[PDB]
C-alpha cells in the first residue's frame, strides 16, 4: 500500500489541503465524485469511503493512471496517499459531459463529421491503452464512460462503476481469459450508438440485452444508410469469435479515411 506511495512519481503527490472541495458529481461503492479546484485546474476528486477489497482496488487504479498519457484518454492530476481516510484520485474535469448525456438527455442532433470525430477519438484512445507495454483491457467501455470536451473532441475514462470437447459453450467461456477484443466488441455497440444516437436494444433491460446478444445472437440493426467502411467495422467488431474482430489500429486508420471525405 506504501509500496505505491515509493513507486509513484514525486509531483503525482498531493495533499488533502491542496485540493478544493466544491460539489458532488456521482457517488459508487468506491465513495463519492466531486467537481472542485486543484493546482489551478477545474478538477475531478474521486474520493474513497479501508478494508481489504476496496483498498486493493485503489492501488490498482493509481497504478493504471500514473502510466496514462495520451489526449483521447483521461488525464491524472495526482492521488492523496496520507491516511485512507483521506484516500483521493484527482484527474481533469472534462466539462462537456457524458457521450451517454449527449445522446440520450440533452437528446442532440450531430452532423456525421461531428460523429466521426469522437468515434475517432475513442479509437485513438483504446489503441493506446492496448499498446501499452502491458496493454489495459477496459472491460467497461460504453457511452457514460466516454467524455465530451466542448469543442466535441472525446477522451476514454472510467467512472469505476475438465475436457473441452464436451463442455458447453458457456462452461468453456469460464474457463477462457477474456482477451482485449472484449473492448472492440464494446466499441462497436458504441460506434452503433453514435450514428443512430439510439441506446443498443432501447427496447430491452440490460440484462436481456445481454442474453440476445449471447444466446440468441441479435445485434443492432445495421440499415443501408450507413458508410460502407463502417458498416463493415461493426459486422467484425461485434462478431461472436473475439479473434474476428479488428484492432484499434484498423478502426482508427479506417475512420480517419473517412473524416478525409465528409
Ligand atoms: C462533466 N465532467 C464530469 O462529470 C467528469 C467526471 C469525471 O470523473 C472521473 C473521475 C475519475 C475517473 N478515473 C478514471 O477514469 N480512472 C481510470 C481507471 C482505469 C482505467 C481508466 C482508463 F482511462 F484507462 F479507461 C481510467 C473517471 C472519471 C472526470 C471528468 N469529468
Amino acid at each position: 500500500i506504501l509500496l505505491l506511495r515509493a513507486g509513484l512519481p514525486s509531483h503525482f503527490h498531493l495533499q488533502l489541503s491542496e485540493i478544493e472541495f466544491h460539489e458532488i458529481i456521482g457517488s459508487g461503492s468506491f465513495g463519492k465524485v466531486y467537481k472542485g479546484r486543484c493546482r489551478n485546474k477545474i478538477v475531478a476528486i474521486k474520493r474513497y469511503r479501508c478494508s481489504k477489497s476496496d483498498v486493493d482496488m485503489f492501488c490498482r487504479e493509481v497504478s493504471i493512471l500514473c502510466q496514462l498519457n495520451h489526449p483521447c484518454v483521461i488525464q491524472f492530476v495526482g492521488a492523496c496517499l496520507n491516511d485512507p481516510s483521506q484516500f483521493a484520485i484527482v484527474t481533469q474535469y472534462i466539462s462537456g459531459g457524458s457521450l451517454f448525456s449527449l445522446l440520450h438527455e440533452q437528446k442532440r442532433i450531430l452532423d456525421l463529421q461531428s460523429k466521426l470525430i469522437i468515434a475517432v477519438d475513442v479509437a485513438k484512445g483504446m489503441e493506446y491503452l492496448h499498446n501499452l507495454t502491458q496493454p489495459i483491457i477496459h472491460r467497461d467501455l460504453n457511452s457514460h464512460n466516454i467524455l465530451l470536451y466542448e469543442d466535441g473532441h472525446a477522451v476514454v475514462a472510467d467512472f469505476g462503476e475438465g475436457n473441452l470437447r464436451w463442455m458447453a459453450p458457456e462452461v468453456f467461456t469460464q474457463c477462457t481469459r477474456y482477451t482485449i477484443k472484449a473492448d472492440v466488441f464494446s466499441y462497436a455497440l458504441c460506434l452503433w450508438e453514435i450514428l443512430t444516437g439510439e441506446i443498443p436494444f432501447a427496447h430491452l433491460k440490460p440484462a436481456a440485452a445481454a442474453a440476445d446478444m449471447a444466446y440468441h445472437h441479435i445485434r443492432p440493426p445495421i440499415g443501408y444508410s450507413i458508410p460502407k467502411p463502417i458498416s463493415s467495422l461493426l459486422i467484425r467488431g461485434w462478431n461472436a469469435c473475439p479473434e474476428g474482430r479488428p484492432e484499434f489500429s484498423e478502426v482508427v486508420m479506417k475512420l480517419e479515411e473517412c473524416l478525409c471525405n465528409i
